[PDB]
């Protein structure tokens, strides 16, 4: 049951005139697409604190990507659903290299200890296996937010996003032809998608929703994986095929504009993007990846 908001001053929604007319706000599904100008974040926090909302994070730190959870976590203070209850769930092989962050009132982190896979390729795709630890997410958090480590919030972050489930736009596809986009290809993995289907080119490094969806989608790419283990394949973009294929058939109830999934280094600063919210961390690859 929800209460009433309190009377609030702002400035009226005009009919007559869009939010935003350069961009897609709204998928084919009526699913909102998320952009700085379509949200009044004042009603939104209203709305989610009325619910006393607890958002669980997910991030995983294994081997050397320790290294990026001091920035991470610290600027996830800065900008990640404050005022709203965080809990951090920090998954690592090494907890005593997880770093001490001071966190805000009302937010809490556990440190979660699992294993390391040798290839870089395991350590991706196992996050869905590990995820799905299911009984305590549903007792401690109203939704999950599940992302890449390599990174760094730099703007507003908040309650904008939340919904039963969301994917975000690949910033490297958002103004791809499907033809273009790198799904799989192969009609033998699970992940196969054909070239005349898929609505968006999801990123594998930021996905969320309830708990109940989260471990859904996340249970379901899990089983997938293991059936193209034994069918002898391996997805193109490993988990990333899967999450696409699995959001392909299960329509997401919000999708994240790619403010919300940047590379600045990559692709700069285009007009379309008022905002950088979360942002890629240069790493070299090869060196990082192995020991
Ligand atoms: O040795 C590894 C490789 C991957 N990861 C995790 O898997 C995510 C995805 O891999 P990565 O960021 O390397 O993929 P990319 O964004 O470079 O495609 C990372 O953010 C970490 O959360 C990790 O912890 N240790
Ligand atoms: O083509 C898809 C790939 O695009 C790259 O930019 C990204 O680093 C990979 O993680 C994968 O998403
Ligand atoms: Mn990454």
């Amino acid at each position: 049951f929800m209460v009433s908001l309190p009377r609030m001053v702002y400035p009226q929604p005009k009919v007559l005139t869009p939010c935003r007319k350069d961009v897609l706000v709204v998928t084919p599904w009526l699913a909102p697409i998320v952009w700085e100008g379509t949200f009044n974040i004042d009603i939104l926090n209203e709305q989610f604190r009325l619910q006393n909302t607890t958002i669980g994070l997910t991030v995983f730190a294994i081997k050397k990507y320790v290294a990026f959870l001091k920035l991470f976590l610290e600027t996830a203070e800065k900008h990640f659903m404050v005022g709203h209850r965080v809990h951090y769930y920090v998954f690592t092989d090494q907890p005593a290299a997880v770093p001490r962050v001071t966190l805000g009132t009302g937010r809490q982190l556990s440190v979660l200890e699992v294993r390391a896979y040798k290839r870089w390729q395991d350590v991706s795709m196992r996050r869905m296996e590990m995820i799905s630890c299911e009984r305590r997410f549903l007792s401690e958090v109203d939704y999950l937010v599940c992302v890449d480590v390599d990174m760094e919030f730099r703007d507003h972050v908040g309650v904008e996003i939340l919904t039963p489930l969301f994917g975000t736009l690949h910033p490297g596809f958002y103004g791809s032809s499907r033809e273009a986009f790198t799904y799989e290809r192969r009609p033998q993995s699970q992940a196969y998608i054909p070239k005349d289907e898929g609505d968006f080119y999801y990123m594998g490094a930021f996905f969320g929703g309830s708990v109940q969806e989260v471990q859904r989608l996340t249970r379901a790419c899990h089983q997938a994986m293991m059936v193209d283990q034994a069918n002898g394949i391996e997805a193109v973009w490993h988990d990333e095929s899967h999450l696409n294929k699995y959001l392909l058939r299960h329509k997401p109830t919000k999708v994240l504009s790619p403010e919300y999934l940047w590379d600045q280094q990559l692709l700069g600063w285009p007009a379309v993007l008022r905002k950088l919210r979360f942002t890629a961390v240069p790493k070299n690859h090869q060196a990082v990846r192995n020991p």
